[PDB]
C-alpha cells in the first residue's frame, strides 16, 4: 500500500517530467509556425 502509493508516484513524477518538455517542445514548434505563417502574409501584404 504505501509501496504502492510511492512506486506509482515516481511514475508519475517522470510522466509529468516527460510531458514538460513534450510542452516546450510544441510551444517552440508554434512559434516556428507563427513565424513562417507571419513572413508569409507580409509577402502578400
Amino acid at each position: 500500500k504505501i509501496e504502492a502509493i510511492e512506486k506509482k508516484q515516481n511514475n508519475l513524477l517522470r510522466a509529468i517530467e516527460a510531458q514538460q518538455h513534450l510542452l516546450q517542445l510544441t510551444v517552440w514548434g508554434i512559434k516556428q509556425l507563427q513565424a513562417r505563417i507571419l513572413a508569409v502574409e507580409k509577402k502578400i501584404e
